[PDB]
């Protein structure tokens, strides 16, 4: 909360040069176009990070540059890294030059970028500590962001400038064959009969598997295991950011975001080998301590690809 000068913001500058903040709404839009004007005359470049929201961008002389990103997902990795370019370009050409970023509480799709960002300026060597940092100065990695993915998809931008000379890696295209689930007692029915499997390419639904009835699949419940495996049928070739979503017909595994019991994002060129399996921590949702009674510590979510 920034207080000075007659302004009374939801803004915190991360570092002398990098502010986040919240929606410039009608934080009331004058006053953040006047924070601007006059704190940082000319030399201010917002950055809107709201897939759903705009505004009346002339406020700010219209330097304001658009991220399309969904409420509690994910940019694009080609977004990230075009952000990245941008904010670069523009903070290098001027000390004085100042970037905001914003979408509506300045939390998770807001530090998913700043903490990219303090990753390319150097103020931190790992994904880990700039998200730790963002959390600091906007309340642990999860102070940072609010989601598992969004961690991911910083983990994401340093590895590609550490693997990658900063540059996206050579592509790879999957094929999802398996989905496997450890720890199903007291996930909707236990046995994995309520559950669904939704893969997302680009806003569109590209593969709907339904687990009891067999559509586009095969289940098999495993008790003395305690876990799920399901053949996955049909999946068209996968590439890029990929979304998958799990719903539920039971009526006690309740929806966190995205309407939805636990989802994941993750890009087809970064995985790794054969499969990727994610930890609890690593999924979105069940990554909060509230659900960790439904999900327990052993619960796991692997993809197979061929």
């Amino acid at each position: 909360r920034y207080r000075k000068d007659g302004f009374d913001l939801d803004l915190t500058y991360v570092t002398d040069h990098v502010i986040a903040m919240s929606f410039p709404s009608s934080n009331p839009i004058g006053e953040v176009s006047r924070f601007f004007k006059t704190k940082h005359p000319d030399k201010f470049r917002i950055y809107n990070l709201c897939s759903e929201r705009g505004y009346d961008e002339t406020k700010f002389d219209n330097h304001v540059y658009r991220v399309m990103i969904d409420d509690h997902n994910v940019p694009t990795l080609v977004d990230l890294l075009k952000f990245i370019d941008d904010a670069k370009v523009w903070m290098t050409s001027d000390p004085d030059h100042v970037i905001a970023i914003h979408c509506k509480a300045g939390k998770g799709r807001t530090g998913t970028l700043v903490s990219s960002w303090l990753l390319e300026d150097g103020k931190f060597d790992t994904a880990k500590e700039a998200l730790e940092y963002f959390g600091s100065r906007r309340t642990d990695v999860f102070q940072g962001v609010e989601t598992a993915s969004q961690i991911r998809y910083v983990g994401y931008f340093e590895k590609i400038k550490k693997n990658y000379g900063g540059q996206l890696p050579p592509m790879k295209k999957l094929k999802v064959t398996g989905v496997t689930i450890t720890a199903i007692q007291g996930v909707g029915r236990g046995n994995g009969s309520d559950l669904s499997m939704q893969i997302v390419s680009e806003r569109q639904e590209v593969l709907l598997c339904k687990f009891a009835e067999g559509y586009n699949c095969a289940l098999q419940y495993d008790a003395t295991d305690d876990c799920v495996t399901c053949e996955v049928k049909n999946c068209p070739v996968l590439a890029g950011d990929i979304k998958v979503r799990f719903m539920s017909t039971s009526k006690s595994l309740p929806r966190g975001y995205d309407n939805c019991p636990f989802y994941f994002w993750f890009n087809t060129s970064l995985v790794e080998g054969d499969h990727v399996t994610l930890k609890r921590e690593e999924i979105d949702n069940p990554h909060k301590k509230k659900t960790w009674k439904i999900y327990r510590d052993n619960f796991t979510v692997k993809l197979t690809f061929s």
